[PDB]
């Protein structure tokens, strides 16, 4: 069984594998558009001999991390092993080859969205963002006296067809992704794809609409089977006024009983309402997963909380080296050392800490990171925290 | 219609109101035991004239807040208005009288568990702890290689009948409540009540068992209707070893498909498992609500994060005064001032910040607290944070 | 196989049959209390030979019919055929013997509640009252500006324990049953039974409460499994003020999401609310069934609408004779004749018309009553109508 | 914000509002066909300034009322306010302008189908017809010995494709609508629309079939998801024979478990069967709502029951004048007066009485109409009753 970069003749077989392997494959046309983000040598296949029995690739992405720093990021995707060739070491072989190519190419981090929670930790990936579904019974929803934008005049939100305001969505999203940890650059082809999904499909999803504000937008559609549920596919807002104004509009959808959205744990929505319980958490799950490819480059590139005072420690990553880590004035220096470790963790744990979604203290309580210094734990919690709460851009 | 402290002859009428008003009233015998925590003059009734059409009381509690400081706390409970006398201002009249008595008695804070999320904010109460239900499909659950207590020998957890180990539970819980923000002292009568609920009831709840470790315990029972679900009513652990050891035992319940528990958002359980997704969040809700009765006494009594450097600001509470607030070396000083406010919020918002469960930044994003200084927001977030994550002791 | 009046030694066998035959037999103690309403010779049994394989009886009841006239009525009940002796003509034999005894005793009507809708029509019984379940989502319920009793003062409804106000319920119900078609006298033993069912049962129904007004009462309990549903078992009101006042109280049950009641199609409740749709009809079914034993006595005893002008016709009942029927000034005369019939119907159809619940026009449209005179249909509709809407007293 | 009659350029914006506002908008093509019934100046829009944030219109309809009298009727429809502009008085402004145009144009009544039960009462609309869903478990259904058309020969019903017998459906429906209170003239464009909906849609509704009798038809289709349920979309019959014959055919659908239909409370179907319970009422709701624009013209145009003897009274409508009302020989005279009122009601209440669906007595019991004369109530009940039961034609 051989492993190599696929040629053009391999792709019909790869699409076949994908169609049969994923729960709901996006299809050849969509995947070809996404493929424009895959660099030369960014893909591997495994052939039996000869049909394709395995595949995996990465895309070139730009990920925003705390301190508004943007890192080149390898986004793994299109990963499959044929049902006929399970438990043969094929995933391990493909991941190791891609990680070698990703490291040699100069990516400081790789990332992915996990199909199952138990597979990727052993390859050094830790979950780094958290998805929260909120479901609002809008029949009871009333805005608090303090909520922005409820004076006495015209409304700032418009209600439009998505495809006729492409430029404004692009510009709003671009501002959002640059300021939020977890943000991803969305190139033109992904806007093509997004707007194609906005149209209704015969025996499919219903037509999408948009609520448009100068500093934010929401895209929504009525659920296909529950016609009293509106699903917000995406809501991006760069000011509190825009966020509140958009939610006022959504709660104005008097045909609906419920509005649902996939958002993050620090979404201010529940505090916008007189009854905070009306914004029910109906689902919670890991979002973006991260593998730190180069520890010192990743740790030095990120900004850190100014509130914590300067401190130094020694960090060992289980098979990623040992480093003298000094954090102060919101910056880190991270240099090689053979001095005794004060903190130890597996590589995946560092990825889970990296964007601020998980506290070092909490990971210590599970013994996923080891130290005999509780003061150091407190300092790590505070330093790795993010002023702007971590969010999930889009699935890939 | 008159309002006064009830006499012994008022109580049969009060129990009648309670039986008809609550969703599932705990009954006269239980409520009489809880009543031993209600001080003289801690209860009010409203009579029509003459039957009882309204009631409310508070109990004397001890609440642990960040920095392991224990505050006397008035716990409101047994609040009802007759269905025949709604919208007549009776709740407002009872709350105002009790708050006057609570303030004059010297309580710096009052607290409650809300029957509905939309009622108590206008009386100055903000939700201050967060309840998380986790449901674990234990059939797939495997512990991570790093998880504590999986060497090669005997187990540290015992499996016992609750009533035969009362002393050990008391002692473990006492250690827990003193070190955790949100902890409440549990007096003898509440242990009597807890252990009475451990026994099976004909056509009722099934018998409870316990898993006992030197540094932690879990109480559980099989669900009454779903016999493949075990419900953990309470799990208290003072070391990571005890917490992990108890979960190993619970996942050892091979008769069950699922184990559920009401816990907090920072429970390390998901990180104990190879697949973090198996610990599903099935429910989320506000737990303990807080009203700060005396702003400067509450703010000075609490410990604050050492990591943030000394800073000063001016805080106005909407009808609770304006104060010069200086925080440094983990302590606050909070004195009267007429200088211009830098931060403004309603009283309920301060309660939501007080134990560390909600970030000032997040509340600012909802306009529930107003300031024109983002640096100050960052400093408040960091200072009000709690080293030990906030938890909910028991419902009242 | 023999048929006869049972002796005291037959009753243990009869209770056994009942326990095994009914869906949820009320039990020996309850049935013994109801048995006090069964006259000497009011019961029949069938023995195999010798065990009891069949039984049926009637009770002595007082039924109110239009014009506030009270008729002695034979209430059939406790009817069973052993599963081992089906399709052997046993029901037909028992019904014919009881009907002979009922007719010879001088009852002008018999009545029953049907376990299945398809059994009793062929024995001359027609459904004569209609049951309507209304379910009110009380969270949205607001009373119309016109609704009685919403001024500015004390409430007229009290909230009490049922057993402590037995006399007031008795007196309110007695007034109700005498003025409403379908009303039944409720003797002392049935009040004993009713109040016994008001208490909670271990692994059973929850405790009942009452809302008491000078001119009406409601008895309710929380559902055993859905703790957000209150079931009104009985609501009896003699003035519009009492009816509205009681519903104001019920909608004041803020612990509940929904209030349900078994009522009648003309219940004014939906018109009491600003949104008439909130009172949802969740169930509809035949209630009391009637067999007219003596046509001329039943037709002459009833009062008729004054609005229709005097008219005469000839009515044939398929095996109950032919009569000259003259209606005027709210009274009927009904005498033997051999003149040609203008209207024909089966006996069961006349029972369905008798209390005003079903229109002659509607029955004609199904060909259940035959005439070649549409003017006569209009006159029958109007004459048999009841000023006071027909209701169902209690099940037997 | 301005209100005016829309120009052709306003309609793309109006269709956008409609697509986003309704639960399941019928779409631009269908709505354009319905628009042919909207007269010049029958539509209003509200612009923000400028996009369309509000709209409403009326169609020219012909409504049959008791006594087979046909009234020109303004049918309100296509009513929407943008979710961005709620609670700004826009609905009230549009309704008042349309009602002014409707009144000045000479319509004696307006009508609508309500999207929610709580909105239209305050604009003078009362619910005037009642919809009843019946669900028949046809596996048990047997016709009564009396039911028409069960002799010994050929059947009168045919089973056909709807589009090939358009003329016969038109002619049957035309006869029906002229004789039934609630009937509406169905012009050609609505027959085009109806027959277009008869065809199957890919990932949509299944194909419709018809059962055709000389004096009646039924249109039905199998449910999209429950393939054992047949839904009768429309059944119109002008004789009892046709009605029964069509139901015999429907119960002949041996592939189905259940047949459902939206019908009216006096549908004779349950009396056609040996077990009347098999026709279960699974749903009940208000149908057509009515606003009487001109009280004396509406009251004089309607026919009244001949059975009641001549009587006179004085009726006040709360903001619609006071009139001397005299009813006799099936006709009313209704003239201005300043004499003391004997009956008072809001305008919406009169609409609810107008077609005979609701009894004055029942509305009095809710205090929605006030009088101190019970004899007068009885006379109003009898006079406003309809010989032919009130039905609902089609939704708009
Ligand atoms: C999981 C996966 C790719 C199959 O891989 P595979 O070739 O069977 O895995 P390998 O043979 O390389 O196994 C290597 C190790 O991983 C483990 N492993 C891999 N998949 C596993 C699974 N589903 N369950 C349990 N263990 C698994 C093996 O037990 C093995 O352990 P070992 O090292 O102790 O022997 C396959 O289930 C799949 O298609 N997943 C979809 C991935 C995805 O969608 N990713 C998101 C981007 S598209
Ligand atoms: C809520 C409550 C006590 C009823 O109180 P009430 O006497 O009707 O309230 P009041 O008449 O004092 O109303 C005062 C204000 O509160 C508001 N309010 C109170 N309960 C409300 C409810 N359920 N919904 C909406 N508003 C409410 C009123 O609108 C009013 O507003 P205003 O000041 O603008 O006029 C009752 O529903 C209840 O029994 N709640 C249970 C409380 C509980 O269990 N607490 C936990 C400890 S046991
Ligand atoms: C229905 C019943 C009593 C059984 O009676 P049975 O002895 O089998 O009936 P018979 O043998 O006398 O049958 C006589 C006729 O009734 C019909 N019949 C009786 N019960 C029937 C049923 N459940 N289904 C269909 N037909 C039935 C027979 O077909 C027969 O028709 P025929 O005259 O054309 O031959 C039995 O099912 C029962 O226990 N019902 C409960 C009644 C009840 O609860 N009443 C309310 C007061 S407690
Ligand atoms: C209801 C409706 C049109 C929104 O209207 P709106 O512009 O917000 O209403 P207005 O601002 O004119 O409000 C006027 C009054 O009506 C009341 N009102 C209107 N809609 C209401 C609702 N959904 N709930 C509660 N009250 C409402 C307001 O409280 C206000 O009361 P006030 O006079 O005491 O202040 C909107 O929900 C809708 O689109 N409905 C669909 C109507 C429909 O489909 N009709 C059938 C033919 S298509
Ligand atoms: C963008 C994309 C794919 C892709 C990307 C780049 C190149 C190519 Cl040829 C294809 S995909 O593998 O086809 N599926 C995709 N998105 C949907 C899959 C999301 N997963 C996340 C993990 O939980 C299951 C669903
Ligand atoms: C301890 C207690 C009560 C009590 C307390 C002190 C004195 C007396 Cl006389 C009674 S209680 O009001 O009867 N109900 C109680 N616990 C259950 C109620 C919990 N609520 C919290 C809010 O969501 C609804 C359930
Ligand atoms: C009052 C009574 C009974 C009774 C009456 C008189 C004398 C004796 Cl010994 C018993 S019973 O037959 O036991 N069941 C009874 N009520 C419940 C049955 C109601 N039926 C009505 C039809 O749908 C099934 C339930
Ligand atoms: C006929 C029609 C419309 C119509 C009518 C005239 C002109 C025009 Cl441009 C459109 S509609 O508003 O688009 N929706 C319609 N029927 C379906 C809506 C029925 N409502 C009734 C109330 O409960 C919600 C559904």
């Amino acid at each position: 069984v051989t492993l190599c970069s696929p040629t053009e003749d391999d792709w019909p077989g790869m699409f076949l594998l994908a169609a049969a392997s994923f729960t709901d494959f996006i299809g050849p046309e969509s995947a070809t558009a996404w493929r424009t983000l895959v660099p030369t040598d960014g893909a591997v296949v495994v052939r039996d001999g000869s049909e394709v029995v395995g595949m995996a690739l990465y895309m070139d992405l730009r990920l925003t991390v705390p301190g508004e720093v943007v890192l080149p990021t390898a986004g793994l995707s299109f990963v499959a092993v044929a049902p006929t060739h399970r438990r043969r070491g094929l995933l391990r072989a493909m991941c190791a080859e891609l990680h070698r190519r990703i490291a040699d190419s100069g990516y400081p981090v790789a990332a992915l969205h996990a199909s199952e929670g138990g597979i990727y930790g052993r390859f050094g990936y830790g979950p780094a963002t958290t998805l929260h579904e909120l479901t609002v019974d809008r029949r009871f929803a009333r805005f608090h006296a303090d909520a922005p934008g409820g004076g006495l005049g015209g409304s700032s939100v418009r209600l439009v067809r998505p495809t006729e305001h492409r430029g404004e969505f692009e510009a709003i999203y671009e501002r959002w992704r640059q300021q939020v940890p977890g943000g991803l650059l969305r190139p033109q082809v992904l806007w093509d794809e997004l707007l194609a999904e906005a149209k209704a499909a015969p025996g499919g999803d219903r037509e999408s609409f948009a609520l448009l504000h100068p500093d934010g937008y929401a895209l929504y559609r009525v659920d296909r089977t529950d016609l009293k549920l509106a699903r917000v596919s995406e809501l991006r807002a760069v000011t509190a006024d825009a966020h509140c104004a958009l939610w006022r509009a959504l709660i104005g959808l008097d045909s609906m009983e419920r509005i649902s959205i996939i958002t993050h744990p620090q979404d201010p929505l529940p505090h916008l309402l007189t009854d905070t319980r009306l914004a029910r958490t109906t689902w919670r799950q890991d979002g973006l997963w991260l593998r730190i490819m180069n520890v010192p480059a990743a740790l030095e590139a990120r900004g850190y909380a100014h509130e914590v005072g300067e401190f130094s420690t020694v960090l060992e990553v289980s098979d990623g080296g040992r480093f003298a880590l000094k954090i102060g004035d919101g910056r880190a220096r991270c240099t090689p050392t053979d001095a005794a470790a004060e903190i130890e963790m597996d590589r995946d744990v560092l990825g889970s800490l990296y964007l601020g979604a998980h506290r070092a203290s909490t990971l210590a309580a599970a013994n996923r990171l080891r130290t005999k210094d509780s003061q150091l734990l407190r300092r790590l919690d505070a330093a790795f925290a993010s002023d702007v709460p971590v969010q999930t851009a889009f699935e890939f």
